[PDB]
C-alpha cells in the first residue's frame, strides 16, 4: 500500500512532460511543491500496474531515490503525487552541456545510481526503469568542490503493463529477456544508462526504428563500447544477453570505487 | 591590478541577472563554471570604477569573499570574470523559502557575512554594496544540512561612478551620508541583516525613488527587526552618524555570544 491523497491537497500547475501512459506536471500539495504524475484513462490493469509502482516507492527509502507522497484514486482519475527535483532529467541536462561534462561528474552520477540500485537489490525489489531521464538531478555539481547530487525517480507504471510496441520503445534501456520479473533486468538498464551518460544524453539506437531496435535484440547483437575505458568492463559485463551473467550492485559499486 | 582574460578564454552562456550598468551570465573559463558581469558600453570613469573593483576583489582573499579571476575588454562591453556559486544570491532563497528558514541559520549567514566586512575593514577596504543579492550560497545549509556558506560578492561598478537616481535605488542599503569610508558597510549589513530577518523583503524595497529619498532626508529610522537576538546590533548600525556605527570586530564578537 501507498498514501491516499485527497484531489483537495493537490493544485496541478505547469505541464512539464509524458510518460508512458502518464502525463507529467508541476504541482503543490496541501502549499509544497511537488510533481503530479497524471495516468491516462485506463484499464483497471494499468491503473494496478500504476499502484505497484507508488507502493515500491512508498515503502522504500534512499538518499538517491526520488519520494512519492502518495497517490489520488477519485472518479477516472489516478495521480501519483511526487518529489519535485529541481534541475529535472539528466538526460536533457547532459545534452544541455554536450561535451562540457567530465568523467569525474559521470562517475558520482554513476556511484549514486548504484547505490541507490545496490538498495534495491537487497531489498531483492525491482525498479525496471533505469534510463537517463528517470535521474533527476536534484543538484548540478557545476561548482568547484560541489559534486553532482542525483534522485533516480519512481518507475512509472510498471513494465507488466507496457505492449511489446512500448516495450521496444524502452530499447536500449529494456532488458531484452523483456521484449516478449528479475533485479537482473536493473543490471542491462544501469548499464545502458551508463552508455547514455557516456555519451552525453544521446543514449545508442535511440533515433533507430522500432523495427531496427527490435532486429537488434532479436539478432542478439550487443550495443557500442563507451569513449572511457573508466566503465568499458562494467558496460560489457552488464550488457550480456544472459541474465544470471550479469554482476551484483554489490560488485558494481566496489568496480566504480 | 587584476587579471587579463582573453575572449578566446570564455563562454557566455545563459542570463542570470542584471546589475547597475550591468549583465550578469553564467560562463565557462578554459573548464571552470564561472559569472561574467558584462558592464555596458561605458565611459572611462565608469570603466574605471567597474577596474577599480575587479582590483579590490582580486587582492582580496577570504573564506567569506567570492573569487575573481580577471578582466575581458570585448569591444564597448567589458567583462567582470567571477565565481560561480552554486546556489545563486540569497535574497531569491530567503524569498522562496520564506517561513521556513530557521533563526539558527539568519544567524549563521550574519556572522559569515560579519567576518568577510571585518577582514576588509583590517585591510581599510570598503564594499560598498552589501545587500543580500551580493550575499551568494556555495553551501544552502537547509536542513541541516551542514548549515549555510556563503560568499560576499563584488560591490559592481563602485559607488563613486553612480549617479543620485542609481544611489537612491539602493535605498535601504546606502548609507545616508553616501546620499548627497569603511562606516557605510555598517549600515549596509545593518539593512541587510533586516532583509534577512524578514525572509529577502527589505524595508522601502517597493516604494517610488521620491518616498525613498525622502524617508532619508527626514532622518527616518528602518523597521526593528522580528529577529530580537539581532535588535540591538542593527539598531546600533542604522545610525544616521556613521562615527556612532560599532566596528565588524565588535559585530563578530557581540554575535558569538
Ligand atoms: C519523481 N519526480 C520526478 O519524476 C520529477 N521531479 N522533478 C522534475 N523537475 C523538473 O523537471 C525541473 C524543471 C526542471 C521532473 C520530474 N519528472 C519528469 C519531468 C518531465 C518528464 C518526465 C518523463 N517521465 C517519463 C518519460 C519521459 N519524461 C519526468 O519523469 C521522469
Ligand atoms: C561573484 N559571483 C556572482 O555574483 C554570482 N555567482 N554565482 C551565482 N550563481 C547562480 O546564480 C547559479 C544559479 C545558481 C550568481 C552570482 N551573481 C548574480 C546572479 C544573478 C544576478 C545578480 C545581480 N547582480 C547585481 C544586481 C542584481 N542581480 C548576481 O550578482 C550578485
Amino acid at each position: 500500500s501507498f498514501h491516499r491523497v485527497d484531489q483537495k491537497e493537490i493544485t496541478q500547475l505547469s505541464h512539464l512532460g509524458q510518460g508512458t501512459r502518464t502525463n507529467v506536471y508541476e504541482g503543490r500539495l496541501r502549499e509544497l511543491r511537488v510533481v503530479l504524475k497524471v495516468l491516462d484513462p485506463s484499464h483497471h490493469d494499468i491503473a494496478l500496474a500504476f499502484y505497484e509502482t507508488a507502493s515500491l516507492m512508498s515503502q522504500v527509502s534512499h538518499t538517491h531515490l526520488a519520494f512519492v507522497h502518495g497517490v489520488c484514486v477519485r472518479g477516472p482519475e489516478n495521480i501519483m503525487v511526487t518529489e519535485y527535483v529541481e534541475h529535472g532529467p539528466l538526460d536533457v541536462w547532459l545534452r544541455r552541456e554536450r561535451g562540457h561534462v567530465p568523467m569525474a561528474w559521470k562517475m558520482v552520477v554513476a556511484q549514486q545510481l548504484a547505490s541507490a540500485l545496490s538498495y534495491l537489490e537487497n531489498k531483492n525489489l525491482v525498479h525496471g526503469n533505469v534510463c537517463g531521464r528517470n535521474i533527476l538531478l536534484a543538484r548540478l555539481g557545476l561548482a568547484e568542490g560541489t559534486s553532482p547530487f542525483i534522485k533516480l525517480s519512481d518507475p512509472g507504471v510498471g513494465l507488466g503493463a507496457l505492449s511489446r510496441e512500448e516495450r521496444v520503445e524502452r530499447i536500449p534501456w529494456l532488458a531484452p529477456e523483456c521484449l516478449p520479473l528479475s533485479t537482473a533486468m536493473d543490471k542491462w538498464g544501469f548499464g545502458a544508462t551508463l552508455l547514455e551518460i557516456c555519451f552525453d544524453g544521446e543514449a545508442p539506437l535511440q533515433s533507430r526504428s522500432p523495427s531496427e531496435k527490435e532486429h537488434f535484440y532479436q539478432r542478439q547483437h550487443r550495443l557500442p563500447e563507451p569513449s572511457c575505458p573508466q566503465l568499458a568492463t562494467l558496460t560489457s559485463q552488464c550488457l550480456t544477453y544472459e541474465p544470471t551473467q550479469r554482476p551484483s550492485f554489490r560488485t558494481i559499486l566496489r568496480d566504480l570505487t
